[PDB]
């Protein structure tokens, strides 16, 4: 459809004007003397008069610049132009100057900024037009805010004038740019995806859903933990396409007096209902609405009842949703989670690794960033950080930067010159210092994502790799063949071998490999239940495996409770979870028989896959694996090494490749302090290029770090796992038989 | 509604409830109903202020102010019969108790043939395929099953739903029908099912379904369907009837799926509890809870509760609470206890006086005939070449 | 002042609390200082009222309430971070936390060289000694 087109520069001076293409006439056939509607960024848009010109593209519109900041369009963005036949005359449209080039001048200056500026056009102006007009070195923009014709105004010189308020300030335009869009927030692109699936298309295609006779939601519930903008989203949701916000705030109805807070839910839920289709939204639930036991009074029982009631008062013909914000979902009274009022959750969690680059690549925009800083490496790291941390962490880099500077910013410079204020980019060890100083993490729970460790990094152990895949990857990748003749997908193997021979480095490659999610619980994490006598709280860390559908939820030293229940509270969830979800349980153990004889049953854990200590391919796999930070040198044999280190565990040969680099960075060390320490250090002779003693491993530092090795498994307790390799039958019986012929 | 009257200043919700009443008492034969009875007359223990009381009290007072000439009748709601303040259980206010329970499986397949009504489905779909999963939903789940599969069917056509188009032409809008596929990824995506407790239905298992052990069969039908089959002949010479059998044998021989089929023979409802189900009452001193799982069973009147590993406790009571409500359970109803178990000897020799739990049916391992029938039954779904012998 | 806007009536303590934020919007560049923080705003579990609720709630909703050119900054006085309602330790009311603990033992002589001034000392005392007991 021939309506959107790219915007590029123009060169004339005329203003509300827009260019179209002279071999394109005949399709539009509109004229000189006609006004059109241009549709811009962040739901602003702006009216103009046509010019048909041939300097202008085939694509390509040529327009001045004060439309193309009121569209909010730069070079590369595409606009839409449509017609519009409402054009008439108004009466006394508001104009304000909002910029401090006004020199003082005050009273009327509207008999030469206005009056002569206007005529023989037929000027379009729509409310909130940003149009300058230049004379005597002073260019004032008058942005209208009250156009009393609908939705813009042509100008005639009888209008009469109303000019008795006073020019403001740039703080009416911080009003107006936080109407945001979807690109001003990030870290939850496949949330904010899923939401705008759920909220988008009844908005916009109201008569679609009830013309086929779906129900459109009534309740979405943005959990999450706190300060990671859940507020903001909302605001880019509802200003993306043409929403009506309303932000009911959580103790802004609770500081009111008695019988006074119901009062203004009534007034706020009734101005929904009259306004357009709209978007509630209610901060900080569980502090108007908190579970039962932390009720003592009965006002507030008053106020939930309140809330329960206009809630479900609402129409699927209104077109109001509610949209709340917790941060755990057993956090609410749980009589406003049944069917009508809040059903659908949604989970904006925590950002992650490469989820954390944007979320700071928006914040260091008008901030001066110099060539050596690295937003990957600081992304890098800054694990638990959520966005608010991460704008505080440039807050203080700035400041670090700033503070650096103390030698020009000085006491004898009260005011400060403009020289600092424009020149002065952060460097990255700013950075380094405000993320090392500073900065504590706000995060302890669980944490969701793909792991980027590769099949490559522990090799070997082929029929694993088989087995792992035929038990993973093919339920999920095929699902109709399983369907074909009927079996049903196991959910769960048991791995148990040697302490430390990559359990998890093998685990978290086949999450990597389907494109899974992982979680993982650990030992302490899952004692501390019942040392605390918490066992009604392994249902959280389910449901929250039930939300992310693809993952495989990983428990490790299940049998650290065996040391004298909960085994019995995933006993009874794991058969009352259902098999369409493909969420897979594999659980870690080194005392194989101390465990449970309940887990074993065919149903709940099936599978004993036994991992072995490490071979040869898989040693100099994994011994490459460890050594790729370090710089080692070249003729440095690994092959050598792998084959000598034979009884090794895997958690051994990754301890000397940490003792070789300290036996090699204390050396390092030591040669400095001789070449800081020359007697008679002398400007003659002097080594001005850096001498690099120790630039990377060395072959002798291996040689050296390989004299304190120790096997740390002995040969008496991997005959324990071989036993219990033998307690399983092991396909021993009759053996071979043949079907007769 | 519940919280409509809770909803009110203080003084002003019980002038509501006599408005209702009268208005209730001065038009025709009439009914009047109160959703969510738990929001305005909870447990005692959760009632710390008094105006709740005052509620609760005004709800009895004009409860009990009925005539039997008014023709009013009042239908409450609740979740579980537990839930409300027990004052209100008592005879002349709310004596009869229905239990509209989980839809079943050919229970489910109305409820949503009766959301398909006004969309347009292909000759693909096949609603019975679709019934047979879903075990857990409810009618609620089963409408958002359908907008969901609905709006994935709209969702995969943006190809025609376009930007450029925003006024949608009269094209997709009845030309548009759901295919399996589409139900299969909303019931796989999406749906998580609101349902952990227990179920009553009827099995479907057979008695073909595990061959041979005939004396079995006997002794089940002597102990199951003559009692409620013929209970007038038993009543001729005043013998009474058992009120269950204790199985035992080796683990994972066909217990339950023995167990089940004398339930389907005799159409009869059955519940199932299990081992972890059970211990995690007395591992966090919930002792007092099997009294809900009795009246339940006694609620469906011909039916068969099963425990299922009731040694799981003698690891290290339940067993006492299970003790004192058997000898008060009568036997003019035709519940029966079949309990099952692995190790004989550990239990507690109080179940095996006469009264309780007398019989013991002792289940050995499969025999030919029984091994033919299972490696038969298992193999229904896949398809088996003609000449793999068995 | 603490519990100055705690021994207040019912309904009138908000007005004191609203009218301070009021007078530092419209004053200078400026700092407003709440001491004994623990007293009007507790843990969740020392609260059985609905009064203190209000109070708590008030606190919450006008020290959002501030605008970053008002140029007002807010500073409490408690004497452990795990003894105030965690709901205002969020981003944006109360975030930065420094601890001036327990002077230490050269910090304690200034401590008393500040206090000494008024009184005239004999040449027999030292003021290191006593610092490096107590």
């Amino acid at each position: 459809r021939p309506n959107r087109l790219i915007v590029d520069e123009a060169i004339n001076e005329d203003n509300s004007v827009v260019s179209l293409s002279q071999p394109k006439m005949d399709e539009l056939q509109l004229f000189r003397g006609d006004t059109v509607l241009l549709k811009g960024k962040k739901r602003r848009e702006a009216v103009c008069i046509v010019l048909s010109d041939d300097t202008c593209s085939d694509e390509k519109i040529r327009m001045n610049r004060v439309v193309r900041n009121n569209l909010r369009v730069r070079l590369g963005d595409v606009i839409s132009i449509q017609p519009c036949p409402d054009v008439k005359y108004g009466k006394r449209i508001h104009v304000l100057p909002i910029d401090d080039t006004v020199e003082g001048i005050t009273g009327n200056l509207f008999e030469v900024y206005l009056k002569p500026y206007f005529l023989e056009a037929y000027r379009p102006i729509r409310k909130g037009d940003i149009f300058l007009v230049r004379g005597g070195m002073r260019a004032v923009e008058f942005k209208v805010v009250e156009t009393d014709p609908s939705p813009y105004c042509i100008v005639a010189p009888d209008t009469v004038i109303h000019c008795e308020g006073e020019p403001i300030k740039r703080e009416d335009e911080e009003e107006s740019l936080n109407e945001v869009g979807y690109d001003d927030i990030g870290g939850c692109r496949k949330q904010l995806a899923q939401i705008k699936e759920m909220v988008e298309l009844p908005l916009r295609h109201p008569a679609l859903f009830k013309a086929i006779g779906v129900k459109p939601p009534r309740g979405i519930l943005l959990y999450g933990p706190p300060g990671t903008g859940k507020t903001l989203i909302a605001r880019a949701v509802a200003n993306e396409t043409g929403a009506f916000f309303f932000l009911i705030n959580g103790p802004e109805i609770m500081s009111k007096l008695a019988g006074e807070s119901e009062s203004n839910l009534r007034k706020a839920f009734e101005e929904a209902e009259k306004n357009a289709p709209a978007i509630i939204f209610i901060d900080e639930l569980d502090a108007i609405a908190p579970k039962r036991e932390k009720t003592h009074g009965e006002v507030e029982r008053r106020i939930v009842s309140q809330l329960l009631t206009l809630m479900d008062g609402l129409k699927q013909r209104a077109h109001v949703i509610v949209m709340a914000a917790t941060n755990r979902p057993n956090s609410i009274d749980p009589a406003l989670r049944r069917f009508g009022r809040f059903d659908r959750e949604v989970d904006i969690g925590i950002p992650d690794a490469t989820g954390r680059l944007e979320i700071l690549q928006i914040h260091t925009k008008n901030m001066k960033l110099a060539d050596d800083v690295d937003l990957e490496q600081v992304a890098n790291e800054t694990h638990g950080h959520v966005g608010a941390d991460l704008a505080a962490l440039c807050s203080e880099a700035a400041l670090q930067a700033i503070r650096k500077k103390m030698d020009l910013i000085d006491l004898e410079d009260e005011t400060i010159d403009a020289e600092v204020m424009n020149s002065l980019a952060v460097t990255m060890d700013d950075f380094r210092w405000a993320l090392s100083q500073s900065n504590p993490s706000a995060l302890r729970e669980t944490v969701v994502e793909v792991p980027q460790v590769t099949w490559e990094d522990i090799g070997g152990l082929e029929d694993v790799k088989r087995e792992l895949q035929e038990l993973v990857q093919y339920p999920v990748e095929h699902p109709d063949k399983f369907l074909k003749f009927g079996m049903t997908p196991s959910k769960g193997v048991l791995f148990y071998g040697p302490p430390g021979c990559g359990k998890t480095l093998l685990a978290k490659a086949i999450a990597n490999e389907c494109q899974a999610n992982f979680i993982s619980i650990k030992g302490p994490e899952l004692l501390t239940m019942w040392f605390g006598e918490s066992e009604a709280n392994v249902r959280e860390i389910f449901d929250k495996a039930r939300q992310a559908a693809p993952c495989v939820l990983f428990f490790d030293e299940l049998d650290s409770i065996a040391k004298a229940r909960v085994i019995n509270q995933i006993l009874t969830e794991m058969d009352g979870m259902s098999t369409k979800k493909n969420v897979f349980i594999i659980g870690a153990t080194n005392r194989p028989d101390i465990i449970d004889p309940a887990i074993l049953r065919p149903g709940r854990l099936d599978q004993l896959i036994y991992i072995p200590l490490p071979d040869e391919k898989s040693r100099v796999a994994i011994l490459k694996a460890n050594l790729r930070k370090s710089p080692v040198a070249k003729d440095v044999d690994l092959e050598f090494l792998a084959k000598m280190t034979n009884g090794f565990s895997g958690a051994d040969l990754t301890e000397i490749c940490q003792r070789a680099c300290k036996l090699a960075i204390r050396e390092s060390i030591e040669s400095e302090i001789r070449r800081e320490r020359e007697r008679q250090t002398n400007p003659s002779a002097m080594e001005v290029e850096e001498d690099d003693p120790v630039p990377e491993i060395r072959r002798d530092h291996f040689e050296e770090a390989m004299r304190f090795a120790r096997r740390s498994v002995s040969d008496n307790d991997i005959r324990k796992y071989e036993m219990f390799a033998q307690t399983l039958q092991q396909s021993r019986g009759f053996g071979d038989f043949r079907f007769p012929s």
